[PDB]
C-alpha cells in the first residue's frame, strides 16, 4: 500500500542465468603470481623490521611530563606484583629461587623488547610450575636415593638439581617447538578457544593450586602426588596429617592472612586516585621476620624458610639437553601446554582497543624467548591479568613496567642477599590467595550461564571438571575435543518450523508460532536453520517427514491399504476418486528453503536426489527455492544434473516459487 | 509486469511482531509426561517383541514355488563364499581352524535369527583377524618359550592356545561393550562416517592384507611385525627372503592363480542367467591335492598344510576371562575397532530400498551375539559385501542363506574331517585376492575425486595413508578426528560476494559475477554463506572490511590525515566539506544479510555489537537484514538489547531494508 511495489514477471533461476553474461578476470602467471613482488625497496625492508621490531619508532611518540611518572609507578607496581609471585612459582615447581630470579629478569627482558602488544605485563602462571611439579613427580619421585657420599638423608641437592635440569631442558624444547609451529603463520590459525573453556580451566587450576599451596602453608611435606585424583590424594594426606603437625606456625600464618584481608577490606572501603594497592606484603614479611628474630622462631621453633641468598657472584652458563628418545612424552605434553598458555595470554591481550598487534610473530618471539631463557638457566615465563590491568590502567607505552620489574629483580639478586635470604612459605601462600580470590569468586555467574544457555554451561562445567578432578594434559585435550564436537552437535539438532503464508500477504512464516497466520492448502512448506553435511542427512529426512506428517513411504502404505480395500520427473495419481483414500490432506506440491543452508556433501546431494525423485514418483511437486549462484554451482558441479527439468527447477525466491507453482496449477485447470 | 505484485507498506521486523499475538500450547506434567503411557496393552508388547524379533511374522509372507529355490541357491553360494573366506580369516588371525568353524556356524546362527536387516549376509572381515594378529604380536611375540617338557622347539601349541584364549576373551568383552554402548539407543547416534573414510580405509586394509597373505603364499614364516610401518618391515623381510625359499610351491601357486584368473576372464566374457560364479576353488583345491597325493608333494617336497581335521567328537565349552587391569589397552582398542566394523556394516546394509530396519537394536543383537559366540569358542563375526550382493540378488527373505551356510559348516566340521584335513595356504591366498580385486580397482576414481572437490579427496587420501602406512587404531582415530575438523575448516573458509542491486529490479546479487549488474551508491552490501561461532568471528570482521574496502579504522586514519592536513546509536560527519577528505566513496549505510547464517555465540554477539556501534560512531548506518523469529530470539535472549533502536532495526527482508533506508535518506533531505 505504501512501498514494496515489485510486480515483476516470473524469473525463477535460469531466466536470470540466461539474462546475464559471464566475466573472466583471469590472472596470469599462476606460479609466479608473487615472484614479480619481493623487491629491494627500502620501504619493504622498513615494514619488515617494523612488523618485527618497531622500537625504533616508539621513540618520538613518547612524551615525558606525565608518561614518565605513569610508567615508572607502573613498573614499581608490576615488580612488586611479580617478585613474590615469581618466587612462589619457582617454589611451586620446587626450584631453587635463583632460577626464579633468572626467569623474572632476563626472559622478561628480551621478550618485553620483542613484544608487539603495547600494554602487556609479564609473569609466569603457576600452572607452569604445576606442569613442572607433576611431570617431575611422574619422572623423579621423592624417594630417589642414589648413594653419592652423604651417608644420610641428604639427596635434596642432587635430586633437585636433576629435576631443575630436566625442567630447564624441557622449557628450552617447548620454546623451540613453539617457534617451530609458529613460523607457519599459525598465529593466524590458533583461535580454537572459548571463554567457558578458559574460565573452567582457570577455576580448576585455582582449586588445584590452592590445594597444593595448602601443603607449604602446613610445613609437613608428606608427599607430592601426580595424575588421576592427584589433588584428591593430596587432600587425603592433608586430612591424615591435619593433626600433631607444625601448629603454631600454621596459626600465625592464618591470623596474619586474616589481618591482611582486613587491610584489603579497609582499602576497598574507599578506592580513589590516592588509595593505591600498597605492597603491604612487605610490611607483613618484615614484621614477621622481625618478630621471629626477636622471639627466636626459625632457630628455636623451626619456622619455615623459603630461600637462601648469600653475598657473592653467580655467573650464568648454558647447559645441555636430555635423552629425547625417552623424554619425548614430557617434551610433547609440555609443548602443547605451553601452546595453551601462549594462546590464552594472546587472547587475553587480544583486541581490546583500537591498537592492533600480530599473533604469529608474537608466538615466534615468545617461543624464542623461552628457548633462550632456558639456555640461560630459566623456565617458561608468561604474563598475567592483574599486572596487565595495572599496566594498562597507568602506563604501557612499550615495556617500561617490565623493565623496572627486571631492574629490581637484578637489584635484589645481585647485592642484597642476607636480608633477602630467608622467607616463610605462608607469605607467598597468602600472596597468591589474595591475588586469585578475584577469579575464584565466580558463583553468581552460574545461574547467569543457566539462563544464558545449556550447551555453553555444559562446556564450562566440563572443562572445569576435566581440568580439576581429571588430570592435566589429557583433561585439557578432552576439553578441547568436546568443545569441537559440541559444534557438530549444535549443527545436528536445529529448530524446525513449518512455514505458513502470512495472512493477506506474500511472506511465509511458521504456522504454529503466533496462531494468527494462514497457510496455503495443497502445499507443504518446510524450513531448516542448519547447513547440510554427511552426519546430518538421514535424521533430517526422517524428522522432515515426521513433522510434516506426510510420509511417501506411508503414502504408499495408505495406497496399499486402499488397494486391498477395493480388493520421468513427476508422476500421477492412480486413485480413481473413490472412498478408499484417506481424505486427510490434498497436498500437490512440496516446498523447502535453502536460503539458510550453507553447503551439502555427496551424501546430502544423494539423499536430496532420492527424496525428490521419489516424491515426483508419488505425483507431488517439490520446489526447493532459495538458490542464487553459489549453492547453484555447488549442486551443478555434482554429477547429478543430467540436464533434467530439475536443472531449471531452481527458485531464487520462495515467493516466486509459490507464485509459479500456483500459476502452473491454474494452468493445469483445462 | 506479469506477477510478483507486492506493493506492501513498510513492515521491518517489529511492526510484524506487534502485528501478531502469541500462542501458549503448554503441556502439563513436565515430569510424568510419559508415565501416563507405558500401558499393559497386548498390542504394546506385540510391537515391542516385533521390534525385537518379528520372525513370528515373517512366516506367512513367504511363498515357496520360487522363494525356496532362490533362497537355497543363495545359501549354497554364501556358504561356499564364506567357508574358504572364514578359514582364511581364522588363519590370518593364526587360529586353529576349529574356531573358525565355530565362528562360521553358531554366531552366524543366533545373529541371523537376531537380525532386522532382511537381506543381510554374514562373514567376518579379515581386518578382524588383523586386529588379533597385530595385538597378539604386540603382546605375545613369536619367541615366547616357557619350558613345559617339549625339550625342543615345540611351543607352537601352548603359545597358540594362549593367544586364542586372549582372542576369544577380548571378542567376548568387545561384544559386551558393544551391547553396553548400544543400549543407550546410540544406533541413533553413531552416524559419524563418510564414504571417503570407508573407501580409503578399505583400500589400505586391502593393501595390508595383501602384504600379509603374501607371506603364507611364500611359506617361510620369517616374522610377524606390528605397529608403525609393520607392513613395511614385513615387506623388508619379504625382500630379504625373496631368494632360496620354497620356490616350486610358490611357482605352482602363482600359476594356478593365473589359471583361475583366466577362468574368471572366460566367465566374465558372458554373464547371464545361466552363467553363475561357480565354486571353481573346489576344483582348484581338489586337483591340487590329487596331484600332490599322486606326486608326493607334502610328504616329499613338504608343501604347505593349512589345517588338520581328525574323525571324532569336539564338545563345546565356556572358558573364563583375562586380567583386565592389564589387558584394558587391547580391550578398549578392539572395542572401538569392533564398533567401527559394526557401524560400517550397518551403513552398507543401510537404507537401500523401501524396507527400513533399526540401528540401535541391530547393534545390541550384534554385540550380544559376539559375546555369546565368544562364550562358545569364537571370535567376532561380521558380514561382507560380495555375499550381501549375492543374497540380495537371489533371495534374502529372512536368513535362509546364512542358515544354509551354517548347516554346511556343521556338515564339514562334524563328520568329514579326513578329506577336509589338509589345505595349501595359496588356496585361500588366491581366494581372497579374487574376492578383493574388485574393491582394489579404484584408480579411475582418482581424477573423479579431483574434479569433484579437494576437501573430499583430501579426506580420502588421508584415511588411506593413516590406515596403511600408519598403524591401525591410532590411524583410524586420527582419520575420524580429521574428518571432524575439516567440517570446522569448511565453516571457517566460506565464499563471500558483495551484492549489487539487480539492474532495474529489486533483487540484490553480487556485483563482480556477471558484469551486467548495477549497484546503489552510498550503500555497501555484504553477504556470508556461513554460520557464526567463536572460531569464526574476527577473521570474519577483518575479511569483511578488506573485501568491502572500507575500514572504520582506516576511515579514522584518513580522518587523522585530513586533520593533520588542515593543521548514541549513530554519529555525524565532522568534516566541513573541504578538500582534505579522500573522495573515494560516499557510502552512508551498511548492509549485511543473515538469511544464510544459522547461529552465533557470545563471541559472535559481542563482535557484532562492537562493529555496529563503532560504525554508528563513524556516522554510517548499518542494516542487518534477514531475521524472522528464530535468530531474532537468539539475539534478544542475549544481554545486549537494552531496548535500543537496534531492537527495532531488524529487517525480515533485505529489499525492505533497502527501501526503508532510501526512504529515510530522502526524509533526511529537508
Amino acid at each position: 500500500t505504501q512501498r514494496y511495489y515489485v510486480e515483476r514477471p516470473i524469473f525463477s533461476h535460469p531466466v536470470l542465468q540466461e539474462r546475464l553474461h559471464k566475466k573472466d578476470k583471469i590472472s596470469e602467471s599462476i606460479g609466479d603470481k608473487l615472484k614479480q613482488a619481493f623487491t629491494c625497496t627500502p620501504k619493504k625492508i622498513r615494514n619488515i623490521i617494523y612488523m618485527f621490531l618497531p622500537i625504533t619508532k616508539w621513540l618520538p611518540a613518547y612524551r615525558f611530563k606525565e608518561y614518565v611518572l605513569g610508567d615508572i609507578v607502573s613498573g614499581i607496581s608490576t615488580g612488586v606484583l611479580q617478585l613474590p609471585q615469581g618466587l612462589a612459582f619457582a617454589m611451586l615447581a620446587a626450584v631453587p629461587p635463583v632460577f626464579g630470579l633468572y626467569s623474572s629478569f632476563y626472559p622478561v627482558i628480551m621478550y618485553c623488547f620483542f613484544g608487539t602488544s603495547r600494554h602487556i605485563s609479564i609473569g609466569p602462571f603457576a600452572v607452569i610450575s604445576l606442569m613442572i611439579g607433576g611431570v617431575a613427580v611422574r619422572l623423579v619421585p621423592d624417594d630417589i636415593v642414589i648413594p653419592g657420599g652423604v651417608n644420610a638423608t641428604n639427596s635434596t641437592e642432587a635430586r633437585d638439581a636433576l629435576r631443575v635440569k630436566v625442567a630447564m631442558s624441557v622449557t628450552l624444547l617447548t620454546g623451540i617447538i613453539q617457534f617451530c609451529l609458529g613460523v607457519c603463520r599459525f598465529g593466524f590459525v590458533a583461535i580454537y578457544l572459548t571463554e567457558p573453556l578458559v574460565r573452567g580451566f582457570t577455576t580448576a587450576a585455582a582449586v588445584h593450586v590452592f590445594t597444593s599451596m595448602l601443603k607449604y602453608l602446613f610445613g609437613v611435606k608428606t608427599k607430592r602426588y601426580s595424575g588421576i585424583f592427584s589433588v584428591v590424594y593430596s587432600t587425603v594426606a592433608v586430612l591424615q596429617n591435619v593433626k600433631n603437625l607444625n601448629v603454631c606456625s600454621l596459626g600465625v600464618g592464618l591470623m596474619v592472612f586474616g589481618l591482611l584481608l582486613g587491610g584489603k577490606e579497609f582499602n576497598e572501603r574507599f578506592k580513589e586516585k590516592l588509595p593505591a594497592p600498597i605492597p603491604l606484603e612487605f610490611f607483613a614479611v618484615v614484621m614477621g621476620t622481625g618478630i621471629s628474630a626477636g622471639f627466636s622462631l626459625h632457630e628455636s621453633y623451626n619456622v619455615d624458610v623459603v630461600g637462601t641468598l648469600p653475598l657473592g657472584l653467580l655467573p650464568p652458563a648454558n647447559p645441555d639437553t636430555s635423552l629425547f628418545h625417552l623424554v619425548y612424552v614430557d617434551a610433547i605434553a609440555i609443548a602443547i601446554v605451553g601452546f595453551s598458555v601462549t594462546i590464552s595470554m594472546a587472547k587475553t591481550l587480544a583486541n581490546k582497543h583500537g591498537y592492533q598487534v600480530d599473533g604469529n610473530q608474537e608466538l615466534i618471539a615468545l617461543g624464542l624467548c623461552n628457548s633462550t631463557g632456558s639456555l640461560f638457566q630459566t623456565f617458561a615465563i608468561s604474563c598475567s591479568l592483574s599486572r596487565s590491568l595495572v599496566q594498562e590502567g597507568t602506563g604501557g607505552k612499550t615495556q617500561l613496567a617490565g623493565c623496572l620489574a627486571s631492574l629490581m629483580i637484578l637489584l635484589v639478586i645481585l647485592a642484597t642477599g642476607f636480608l633477602f635470604e630467608s622467607l616463610p612459605q605462608a607469605v607467598l601462600s597468602a600472596i597468591v590467595i589474595v591475588n586469585l580470590k578475584g577469579m575464584f569468586m565466580q558463583f553468581s555467574d552460574l545461574p547467569f550461564f543457566w539462563r544464558t544457555s545449556k550447551i555453553e554451561l555444559t562446556i564450562w562445567l566440563t572443562t572445569f571438571v576435566s581440568s580439576l578432578f581429571l588430570g592435566l594434559d589429557y583433561g585439557l585435550i578432552t576439553a578441547v575435543i568436546i568443545a569441537l564436537m559440541t559444534v557438530i552437535y549444535r549443527t545436528q539438532s536445529p529448530s524446525y518450523i513449518v512455514l505458513g503464508q502470512l495472512p493477506d500477504t506474500d511472506v511465509y512464516i511458521d504456522i504454529d508460532a503466533y496462531e494468527e497466520v494462514k497457510e496455503v492448502p495443497g502445499i507443504k512448506i518446510f524450513q531448516i536453520n542448519a547447513p547440510i553435511y554427511y552426519a546430518n542427512s538421514d535424521l533430517y529426512s526422517s524428522a522432515l517427514k515426521r513433522k510434516t506428517g506426510v510420509n511417501p513411504a506411508f503414502i504408499l502404505g495408505a495406497r496399499r491399504k486402499a488397494m486391498k480395500k477395493y480388493a520421468v520427473t513427476k508422476s500421477t495419481l492412480p486413485e480413481e476418486l473413490q472412498r478408499f483414500m484417506p481424505p486427510g490432506d490434498n497436498v500437490h506440491t512440496i516446498i523447502l528453503d535453502f536460503t539458510q543452508v550453507n553447503f551439502m556433501d555427496s551424501v546430502g546431494v544423494k539423499t536430496l536426489a532420492g527424496i525428490v525423485k521419489e516424491y515426483g514418483d508419488v505425483g507431488i511437486y517439490v520446489y526447493l527455492a532459495g538458490c542464487s549462484a553459489q549453492v547453484v554451482s555447488d549442486l551443478t558441479q555434482n554429477q547429478f544434473f543430467e540436464n533434467p527439468a530439475l536443472l531449471d527447477l531452481l527458485f531464487h525466491s520462495i515467493h516466486d516459487a509459490v507464485l509459479g507453482s500456483q500459476v502452473r496449477e491454474a494452468l493445469a485447470e483445462q
